[PDB]
């Protein structure tokens, strides 16, 4: 298990998301589904010039898996996945500019729901989750598990769990007062409101 410090701007953003009073928390789901859709668009585009990129799985979809027993909401996709370099360095380096722009926009009157306009929508997961675990598999790398409960650090390890084939699974370990996001009616309402035109099948698993 390797432990890393977040980029300073990202730790600041995470603290702002955790500490700001903001009732419209449901937007985290739209952000995470949008991110999955982007990863799916990426593998679909790459597979046009290299069909072998789909040898790890032809189906392009998103599954939403609430679990009342573990108090987790899992968002699974069969997108392009992420390399170890993406998890440790690349995505966080890119997120520095968007984080700075988003925090400046909030000071000027923007609200937390606008987070996706800055390329840092993933961090809205901390509106509802005390911990986030991300399992990912890219065709050019091994399967990894990234994890953070904020506090300024995250961990990365090789994942020994069940192989995924290709894609990303975001596991949200929900805060005790955010269990509404495990209810079928609530998740259906949010998907219909914010993600009705996503161009991939979204299957909401029943418990
Ligand atoms: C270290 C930071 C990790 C944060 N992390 C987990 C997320 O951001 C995130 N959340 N849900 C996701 C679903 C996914 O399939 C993927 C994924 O596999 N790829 C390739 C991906 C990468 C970047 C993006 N952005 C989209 C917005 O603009 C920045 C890049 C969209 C997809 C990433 C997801």
């Amino acid at each position: 298990v390797e432990t890393f410090a977040f980029q300073a701007e990202i730790a600041q953003l995470m603290s702002l998301i955790i500490n700001t009073f903001y009732s419209n928390k449901e937007i985290f789901l739209r952000e995470l589904i949008s991110n999955s859709s982007d990863a799916l668009d990426k593998i679909r585009y790459e597979s046009l010039t290299d069909p072998s990129k789909l040898d790890s799985g032809k189906e392009l979809h998103i599954n939403l898996i609430p679990n009342k027993q573990d108090r987790t909401l899992t968002i699974v996709d069969t997108g392009i996945g992420m390399t170890k370099a993406d998890l440790i360095n690349n995505l966080g380096t890119i997120a520095k500019s968007g984080t700075k722009a988003f925090m400046e926009a909030l000071q000027a009157g923007a609200d937390i729901s606008m987070i996706g306009q800055f390329g840092v929508g993933f961090y809205s997961a901390y509106l509802v989750a005390e911990k986030v675990t991300v399992i990912t598999k890219h065709n050019d790398d091994e399967q990894y598990a990234w994890e953070s409960s904020a506090g300024g650090s995250f961990t990365v390890r090789t994942d020994t769990g069940e192989p995924m084939g290709r894609g990303t699974k975001v596991i949200l370990h929900l805060k005790e007062d955010q269990t509404e996001y495990l209810e079928e009616r609530r998740i259906k309402e949010i998907v219909k409101k914010h993600s009705q035109f996503i161009g991939y099948p979204i299957t909401l698993f029943v418990e």
